[PDB]
């Protein structure tokens, strides 16, 4: 398989995160190419199960999906992808950058995520775990969809959470929650609510209100993503176009405020 590379060609420089699976590192590849590297800890998790997420990355290719570069598919396993210099979108929003992000930057970030998910939509795949922690940020506010290991009740559509009906339309619901993460600079949704209280409230028709300084027009889009019936929720194609055109077609009189 042409994705395979020799173990000697990777240098693991700075550790970026730990977990149940293994580790993630910034590194070099072939001595020239900055990369990110994920390792599986051999005795920790199924090796057959781990390579299925890498198989999904061999097929999907798009400027807004984190790109697979190479693999070492024998234990100890290594997975090599493009390096996203600013880490997870969740960390980015909460960190020192968050305070300067305004609505124009955040909507443009939303638009890119929608573009990647529009490609996932065209290919008839389902992500299942769309949220800020699974988006990565590069230079110039480039945002890419990551982590297809599944392909979090607060991000999951009711029909998916309750009955296992995962579809691209349940991803749209999550995207709607992701818009709140973007507009609150990365606060956990449904603040002050535990999981069980979220499920009962949501089924009884509760939806998060307009975030502070978020234009009503963007909150309406959130509400479209949270329609009880999955079929009446918008497509990613639609979401992409709306967000791309936002500051001309929907909010041409937008004024900067304190936070958004
Ligand atoms: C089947 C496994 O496929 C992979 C392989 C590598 C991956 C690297 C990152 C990643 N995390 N981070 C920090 C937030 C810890 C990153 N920082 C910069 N670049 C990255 N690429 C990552 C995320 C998901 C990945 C999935």
């Amino acid at each position: 398989d042409a994705w395979e590379i020799p173990r000697e060609s990777l240098r693991l420089e700075v550790k970026l995160g730990q977990g149940c699976f293994g580790e993630v590192w910034m590194g070099t590849w072939n001595g020239t190419t900055r990369v990110a590297i994920k390792t599986l800890k051999p005795g920790t998790m199924s090796p057959e199960a781990f390579l299925q997420e890498a198989q999904v990355m061999k097929k999907l290719r798009h400027e807004k999906l984190v790109q697979l570069y190479a693999v070492v598919s024998e234990e100890p396993i290594y997975i090599v992808t493009e390096y996203m210099s600013k880490g997870s979108l969740l960390d980015f929003l909460k960190g020192e950058m968050g305070k300067y992000l305004r609505l124009p930057q955040l909507v443009d970030m939303a638009a890119q995520i929608a573009s990647g998910m529009a490609y996932v939509e065209r290919m008839n795949y389902v992500h299942r775990d769309l949220r800020a922690a699974n988006i990565l940020v590069g230079e110039n506010l480039v945002c890419k969809v990551a982590d297809f290991g599944l392909a979090p009740i607060k991000w999951t559509a009711p029909e998916a959470a309750l009955y296992g009906r995962f579809t691209i339309k349940s991803d749209v619901w999550s995207f709607g929650i992701l818009l709140t993460e973007l507009t609150t600079k990365g606060r956990v949704p449904y603040p002050g609510m535990v999981n069980r209280e979220v499920l009962d409230q949501v089924e009884r028709g509760y939806r998060m209100p307009c975030p502070p300084e978020c234009p009503e027009s963007l909150h309406d889009l959130m509400c479209q993503c949270w329609r009880k019936d999955p079929e009446e929720r918008p497509t990613f194609e639609y979401l992409q176009a709306f967000l791309e055109d936002y500051f001309t077609s929907t909010e041409p009189q937008y004024q900067p405020g304190e936070n958004l």
